[PDB]
């Protein structure tokens, strides 16, 4: 076949898709992969060495807009309760209808006014713990509980020059700038606090290659600590100041971590 | 108004009760009960002293010949999954449908070949489990927490001569009679391993009295550990062999502990 | 000599035997083994691993109707007293009066109304308890005390085919095809809770020889802990539902392991 006829047809070899849909995807190979990798990480079976991981603050809101009913990148997306229940239609297609209840009960219980964009944010919670949040921070915990050091951050800065909408907030992908350092060139007209950012986030990158610690170690900075089982201790990124956390969406992640997957 | 015309009335106070219904019970009332209980008990603020707390292993069977569909005293009460729901609906009257659809889920995921008696076995552990074992599992398990010594019984003996039929095994009610003794009266045909196991159960009930330890401590018997949070250690008593076990219905009062009163 | 006649002559280099005996088996031969093998297990001196261990709950009742007297596996072998004496004189041949008598205390007291099968019941443990679970248990905890981690199981599920008897109850041998997974060939008439049993122990026993931890991760199933000096836990095996438990046979393997080589 040429690739294009190839290419063509993948989107339809599932019945129903996402905007998160991986068609053609790792799987358990026997070569590359000798086992289901939720046993090989249960039972202590990888590399020994020292991991660094973290999240963005709004990490589902970036989906919402290849799909759901209501969202749109050019107005503020204020939508009702049926457009949040159609939504979870969209991101959960084959999920029972007491699973997806579930989740409208996780998610709907408010605090507390009548906030116009109270099931906005939800669904993008929702997405975001769902697929990002929560399965990092179990993947961090599992891991760092054979014995190895993990730092864990939650990035939650906005880049000044994002072409997105104000809703969408500290998308999925966009500290991927910061890692790389352009904002370091001052002719790209990020701010002056967003170059600060973007050096000490490349200095703490640069740190863990080559020495196992993600610490800025000259500028008075926060220090990073490890991430265990028990406090969970995370370290927040930001332009304002940079704080030691713990427990990162704790209530949410343990509905989606030793609930969900039962329904 | 004369006492009977008060009596007559009380079931009618509710708009829908159930076999548990308590309709005229201990309210706050500011003089004998300061506060809401809950928050005496989870701030510590009750009698320093030793507490013994325990459960028989199948509280909720006598409640279901009481009004659940399909149930009766006099046949083996085999019901579907139609009756389980109707069940559901006799127990739970102000409950929503989700809640409902919360205990079906939770109970109802079988280990495994397809019983008939897979739900009328669900539904009487629903009921003893919601009502009796998980908040005695809970109480002692606060209480213990402020530093006093508490021991815990499950209870699993059924009484040779119990009048009700077998499906409903070790019913609410049917320790008390080995308690007071009653099977040390050798005249009334109770087994010999009922009189030994009364004996024991009275002796152990005088030490914890007496002394504030359950123990029986001249015939070689299984030491009784105090429940701890942790290890949540119990003593199960029966006529065959005593065990300390751990945990009692761990997975099922999660649920009805930290998800149910959310619903 | 052909072989027939050293095959002939086998059973008769022994003044008297068992139905236990091994008239030919491994000595210390100062090349396979070179010393005494207690002396090595007891100073450490063996390969530092994992280990998993573990026995059937009727362990002795095979052996029974290879000889002792009053047993038959046609009929429910109810014995008296008079043949359980000699049933010790048939596994206990070299064994002084008092030895026999030691073992007939110990087993003997019962707990407690005149059951006929007392006796039956009483031979088949003490069988069981001196050739193989008590053995095994200080195996187990002599080997662990080196710093390895080792799990210690409990099998109690009758097979639903087993062509022996009912009062033999989870015989020797009778785990085996459980482990190799003959329950998984739907076409062989054994039960659905048995397909699943069999499953279950096929996982664990290849996720500890693939990863040393006898685990399934995958079912929410209970957790099998090490078993250590001190708390002796182990994981009880059958259809209904696995709990962790301590100190198997305790009062019974303190008689067969520090005082019985006495005698
Ligand atoms: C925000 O926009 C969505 C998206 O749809 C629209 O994009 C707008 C910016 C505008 O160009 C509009 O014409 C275009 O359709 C609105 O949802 C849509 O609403 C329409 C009209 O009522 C429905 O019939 C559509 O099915 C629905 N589209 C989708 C994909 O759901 C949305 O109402 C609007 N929200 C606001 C203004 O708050
Ligand atoms: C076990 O009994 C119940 C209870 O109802 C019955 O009590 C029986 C022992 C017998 O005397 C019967 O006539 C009496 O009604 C049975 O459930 C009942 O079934 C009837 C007849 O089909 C229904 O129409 C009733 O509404 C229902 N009663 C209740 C309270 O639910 C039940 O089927 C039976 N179960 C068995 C035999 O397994
Ligand atoms: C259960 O059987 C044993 C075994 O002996 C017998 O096998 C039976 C099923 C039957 O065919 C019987 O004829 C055969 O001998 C009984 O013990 C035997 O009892 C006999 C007759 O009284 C004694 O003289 C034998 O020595 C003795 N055999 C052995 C090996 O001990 C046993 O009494 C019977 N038990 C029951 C019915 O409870
Ligand atoms: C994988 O197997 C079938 C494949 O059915 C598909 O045919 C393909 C060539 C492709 O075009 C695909 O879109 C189409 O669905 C799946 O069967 C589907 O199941 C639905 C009900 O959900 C039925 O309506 C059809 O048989 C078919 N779908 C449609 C839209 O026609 C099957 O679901 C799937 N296996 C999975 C998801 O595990
Ligand atoms: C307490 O207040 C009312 C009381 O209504 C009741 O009138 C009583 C004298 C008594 O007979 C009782 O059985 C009757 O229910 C409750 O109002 C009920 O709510 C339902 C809907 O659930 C309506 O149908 C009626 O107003 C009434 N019930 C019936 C059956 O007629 C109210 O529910 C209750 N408060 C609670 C439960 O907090
Ligand atoms: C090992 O040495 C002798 C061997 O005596 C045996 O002669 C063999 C060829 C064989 O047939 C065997 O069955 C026979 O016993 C043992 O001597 C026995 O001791 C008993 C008393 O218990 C005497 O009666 C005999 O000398 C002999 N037995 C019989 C039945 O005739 C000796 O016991 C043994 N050593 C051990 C057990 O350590
Ligand atoms: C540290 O501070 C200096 C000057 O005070 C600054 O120029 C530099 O960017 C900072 N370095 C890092 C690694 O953040
Ligand atoms: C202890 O055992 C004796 C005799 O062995 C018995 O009669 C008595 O009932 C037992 N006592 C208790 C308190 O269980
Ligand atoms: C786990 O459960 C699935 C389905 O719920 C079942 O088919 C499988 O046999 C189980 N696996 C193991 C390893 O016990
Ligand atoms: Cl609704
Ligand atoms: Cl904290
Ligand atoms: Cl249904
Ligand atoms: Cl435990
Ligand atoms: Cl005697
Ligand atoms: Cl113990
Ligand atoms: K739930």
């Amino acid at each position: 076949k040429d690739p294009q006829e190839i290419l063509l047809n993948e989107a339809f070899v599932v019945p129903y898709g996402t905007p998160l849909s991986v068609n053609f995807g790792p799987t358990v190979d026997g070569d590359f992969l000798t086992d289901m990798p939720d046993i090989l990480l249960e039972l202590g079976q990888f590399k020994k060495t020292q991991i660094l991981v973290g999240v963005n603050k709004d990490e589902g809101t970036a989906f919402l807009v290849y799909g759901a009913p209501g969202f749109s990148k050019d107005n503020n997306s204020i939508i009702t309760r049926k457009e949040f229940q159609e939504g979870l239609k969209i991101f959960f297609p084959g999920v029972s209808e007491f699973g997806k209840e579930s989740i409208l009960f996780h998610y709907t219980d408010w605090v507390d006014d009548q906030r116009p964009e109270n099931y906005r944010e939800a669904l993008g919670d929702v997405v975001g713990d769902y697929n990002f949040i929560c399965p990092a921070l179990e993947f961090t915990k599992k891991f760092s509980e054979w014995g190895n050091n993990a730092f864990f951050y939650y990035f939650e800065h906005r880049s000044s020059k994002l072409p997105w909408p104000e809703w969408m907030g500290v998308m999925h992908g966009y500290e991927i700038e910061f890692v790389f350092g352009l904002p370091l060139e001052r002719r790209d007209q990020y701010t002056k606090a967003e170059e600060i950012l973007s050096r000490s986030i490349v200095k703490r990158w640069a740190n863990f290659a080559k020495y196992g610690n993600p610490q800025e170690t000259q500028n008075q900075s926060t220090s990073w600590p490890v991430f265990k089982s028990t406090e969970q201790k995370y370290l927040t990124l930001n332009t304002e100041s940079t704080r030691i956390m713990t427990k990162l969406r704790a209530q949410q992640c343990r509905f989606w971590t030793s609930f969900f997957p039962k329904v």
